[PDB]
Order: C-alpha cells, then structure tokens, then sequence
C-alpha cells in the first residue's frame, strides 16, 4: 500500500542525453541512434529571438558549428537538417545505449516523466500532466531546454515532450520530439501566455479510487448522479467535461472497487460542492488530477 | 522556476538489481562488485515469521539454496553470510556496472529517492523522508522487499535504505544496507505499530524559502520571534523542536532571500495558528516537510 506520485525509471533515457554547442548557446540533446535531436533555438542568438527566421539561421550554418559532447566523448556532426521546431544532428556514432524507442505526441491530461537535464547531465527526475491548456507545471532552470518528457512500457520508451521555455506564470512550454509544440506557443519571444486551464476530471476520479483502494474512504456517499447533472457541476467547477470515453477507461477500478463511476461522480460532486473540511485524501488537502487512470492501476495492482 | 517532488535519475541504481529467490521465497536484492545484499528474511518460510531464528535457519543452507538471476543470466553464489538483518551472497561475477558507491545510515528528517522493484525489475522512482519516527510513506507492494532508497552525489551513490516491511497504518519500514533497522522494529511478525510522528519543522521552513524563490509570497508577515517562542508554538502544533544548527543550515536561503530564518519563523506561527485561509504554496494546500534545505538549494538554483 502508499500511493506516491511516481515517475519512471529513467536510466534508459539518461543514456541518450548528451550537450548541443553552437556558438555561445548550449542545451541538452537525445541521442538515438545516429541522430541527435535538440531545440532548433540552439542556433539563436541573443539578438535574434524575437523574430528569427530559422530557415536563414540554419542555411548560414555547417556541420562543423555543432559541438555534440557525450560525457567526455566528442561526437562529430556529419549531416544537419531542421523538422518543425526540432534540429536533427546526424553523427558519425550511433548510440551503444539506444532503447527500444518511439515517439508520441500526447494528448493534454497524459502523464509522463521529466528527466531535468543541464550540459547534457541529469539533474532529477519527476512526474507531470500536459494540461488541458497545453503548459506543464514544470520545474526547470536556464540551460533545461532540450530536456524530454517520456513514458515506459516493457522496456520501450515512448518520448513524447522537448523542452523548450517557460511562460511568464512560470509554467513550461515544449514540443514533441518531431519539433510541434503543445498548444498555440512558439519558439521566439513574444507576449504568448499560458491560456485559462481546467481540472483533468477523469484523473481526479481515478486518484479518488486510488485512495479507496488504499483505505481513505470517508468522501463516499450513497447517493448517485447522471453524467449530464455531474457535468453541469463540473463545468460550474472549472473540470473538464466528462465522456462515456472517460467512464469507460474508470472500468476497471470501478471494478475492482465495486463502486460505479457515476457513483463516484456523486462523491466528487459533494466534494466539490462542501470542500473538505479540514481532511485529506493521499495526503493531499487538494484535489490531485496528474494521475491517469493507467497509473492508478500500474501502481495499485502492480509491478 | 517551479518546484517539484523531484528524485534523482536512477540509472546508476538501475543497473544494480537483481532478483533473490530461495525455497518458495523472492525479492530483490542489490548487485555490488562481487555482492548481493538483500533482506535476511528471503530465507524465512510462512511457517517461521512468527518468532524466526535467522542463525538457525541459514546455517541449514547452502549456496546453492539462493538462485540469483540479473537480467536473463543466473549468477552462481559462492559464498554467503548474514550481517544484522541483511544477508551478503558471494557470486562469481562482479557487477560491470557497479557504481562509485557508499553506503550511509541517514538521520530523521533526511530525504532519498526509492527505487520500487519487482522480481528484480524497476518499476518506479519517487523522493521521500525518513519520518521523525522511523517509518517511511513509500508505495510498495507484495514483492518489493529488497528495494533500496539512495541519495546520488557528483556520480556517487550513496545507498540509506532498504526495503522490509509494511506496518499496520499503511507505512514503511527498512534498514540501512548494512542491515541495521531505522527505529525500533524488528524482521518477524509482532504487535510493533509506527510510534506517534511529528512534522519536520526545518524542511517546511526550507520548503517555505522554496516558496518565495519561486513567487509565493502571501504567507510573509512584517514580524519576527524568537527561537524559544517559536519552539513554544510548534510544541503546540507537533513540530520537531527548530536547533541553532537547523538555522545555521538555513543560513544560505536567508541569504539568498533577505529573510531571516527568525522572520521566516514568524511566518510559520502565523501559519500553523491561522492556517491558509482557502490559499496555496508552491501548489500544496499542507505545510510539506519532504524536502531539505539541501534539496531545495539543489533544486532552485542549481544543476
Ligand atoms: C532554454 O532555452 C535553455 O535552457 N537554454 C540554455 C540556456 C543556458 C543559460 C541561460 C539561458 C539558456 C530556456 C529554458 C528556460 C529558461 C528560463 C528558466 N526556465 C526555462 O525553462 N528557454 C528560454 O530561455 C526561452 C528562449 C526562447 C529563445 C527563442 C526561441 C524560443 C525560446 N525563453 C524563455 O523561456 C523566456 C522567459 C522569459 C521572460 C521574459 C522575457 C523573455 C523570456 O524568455
Ligand atoms: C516483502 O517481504 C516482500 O516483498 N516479499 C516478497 C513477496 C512476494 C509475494 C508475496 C509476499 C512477499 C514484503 C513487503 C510488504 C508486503 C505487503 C505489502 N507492502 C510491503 O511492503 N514484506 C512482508 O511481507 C513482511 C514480511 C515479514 C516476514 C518476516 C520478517 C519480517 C518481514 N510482512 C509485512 O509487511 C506484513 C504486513 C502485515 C499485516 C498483517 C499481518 C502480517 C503482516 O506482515
């Protein structure tokens, strides 16, 4: 039993980081294969953010001007090609340490871990949501763009985030590893910002049975409701609406819990509606949405 | 900027697990050079956890009794012998990946990330506390006896803490990696509960600094106090007492903030006898003890 916000093993993704150079501007880069893939920003300079055009910076650039350093390891760049956001480094040495590996471009509620990386070396490793604006709540310093965001399954990692800057509420914005941004943002300085966000709701219930599961049972109720009456509170609360899609994906843990979806809902309704009284659930005085309903499960009742 | 639950990249510990089966009896234990640790009470049957004699029951045993298996290949045991509540078995074959390593007893209050393993397979990794009262809040179950919590250190692993029980209230308890149990508890099954527990008072105040690094600010008051009335408000509310030495260790966040560790206090009293009002810090409507004023420095400014 416990119920921690828990990332992925991250060894398999630390043996691919390695640090991108041109001119004065240096961030993190993934070596898959032959291939290193970083923020195409790497080619800006100080003068040129806030209205670059990459097409130009690029073609004044050669092979040569990309320092690509793997631990101590220099790795010589041997071809250079721009797709989307995203610069794709080809060098003369594929990766030993490459994993079974693909990319993903998420949906906003998905989780995934974070590997925080500066110069190429990892710093920490943590858990988050995409948001339903399409920021994450991120914790990153100067020199963590190119840091990626990735899931685990069976020995294959699935990337699914680069990053690349941070809002002015201090939220993140990146890409997936094929350089298209999450969300509206783009990758020069302008007044962008992070739009109204929203309650992952299906998540919110999935952590619910997460703490029925775990012993907190003390917000379940008798009552039940229908999925329209609970979205009109949902909406009222600022929650995302819910789908059959969503109540369907609650089946297992309804399941193994023996209490409904709908019923649930009841229980987050009356949630929502009175607060909670000074208790907690988890551990949290919060309503906690970064769980998916697949991590509920992969932690609950599994290896 | 942002401020997350953050453990460290756990590839070096990654390559260090192994799976320990004797009789009917697994978990996993931990590869090192020429050695595997991993809880004595792999050689315990369901007959014997009443009142076991472990002196009795492993000088019934040979080495071929422990099956070792990394990865898909079987290490032969060579030699084997139990110190405290740990037992070391002698195989053929030194780890190639073994990291710089050490191992460390940790004081309360200390945090370490934990590596949950299954069958010797990683399955997650998450940050959390040495409690003031011994126990751990982690996420473990059925089979993952034998995990191990660790700090890492420019490229040294120091390992604090490896996983042996679950207690009645849903919490942890383990020993160091030299087999040495935190707290009071015992490896066969007894009455032992978890003792009554207090807050970290100089992680909520590191937390705290955390907190206005990153922005928060609304919890700051003009006052000051002193250490003895300070100490006198979180007896009161079942906080550790605050030492001299706590605030000589947080002398660099005041530094880097302009508050002072006694101002600081002062919002914390007011904290703890007001509450937050309907309002957040750093994302928790709670007061979190989970991070140390090293973490936080690690953390907020740094790589
Ligand atoms: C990222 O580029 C990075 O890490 N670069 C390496 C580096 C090393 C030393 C100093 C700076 C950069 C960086 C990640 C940011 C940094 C700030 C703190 N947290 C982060 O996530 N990303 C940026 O700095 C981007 C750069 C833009 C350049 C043009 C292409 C699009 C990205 N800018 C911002 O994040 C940002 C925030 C902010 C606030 C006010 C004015 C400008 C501004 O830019
Ligand atoms: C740990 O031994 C383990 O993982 N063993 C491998 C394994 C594989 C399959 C089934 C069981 C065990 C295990 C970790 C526990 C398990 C329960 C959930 N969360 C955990 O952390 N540890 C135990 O099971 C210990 C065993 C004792 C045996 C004698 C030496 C001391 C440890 N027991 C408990 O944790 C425990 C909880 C509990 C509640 C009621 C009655 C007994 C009881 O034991």
């Amino acid at each position: 039993s416990g119920f921690r916000k828990m990332a992925f093993p991250s060894g398999k993704v630390e043996g691919c980081m390695v640090q991108v150079t041109c001119g004065t501007t240096t961030l993190n880069g993934l070596w898959l294969d032959d291939v290193v893939y970083c923020p195409r920003h790497v080619i800006c300079t100080s003068e040129d953010m806030l209205n670059p055009n990459y097409e130009d910076l690029l073609i004044r650039k050669s092979n040569h001007n990309f320092l690509v350093q793997a631990g101590n390891v220099q790795l010589r760049v041997i071809g250079h090609s721009m797709q989307n956001c995203v610069l794709k480094l080809k060098v003369d040495t594929a990766n030993p340490k490459t994993p079974k590996y693909k990319f993903v471009r998420i949906q906003p509620g998905q989780t995934f871990s974070v590997l925080a990386c500066y110069n190429g070396s990892p710093s920490g490793v943590y858990q988050c949501a995409m948001r339903p604006n399409f920021t994450i709540k991120g914790s990153f310093l100067n020199g963590s763009c190119g840091s990626v965001g990735f899931n685990i399954d069976y020995d294959c990692v699935s990337f699914c985030y680069m990053h690349h800057m941070e809002l002015p509420t201090g939220v993140h914005a990146g890409t997936d590893l094929e350089g298209n941004f999450y969300g509206p943002f783009v990758d020069r300085q302008t007044a962008q910002a992070a739009g109204t966000d929203t309650t992952i709701t299906v998540n919110v219930l999935a952590w619910l049975y997460a703490a029925v599961i775990n012993g907190d049972r003390w917000f379940l109720n008798r009552f039940t409701t229908t999925l329209n009456d609970f979205n009109l509170v949902a909406m009222k609360y600022n929650y995302e609406p819910l789908t059959q899609d969503h109540v369907d994906i609650l089946g297992p843990l309804s399941a193994q819990t023996g209490i409904a979806v709908l019923d649930m809902c009841a229980s987050l309704k009356e949630l929502l509606q009175n607060g909670m009284n000074g208790r907690t659930i988890l551990g949290s005085a919060l309503l906690e949405d970064e769980f998916t309903p697949f991590d509920v499960v992969r932690q609950c009742s599994g290896v």
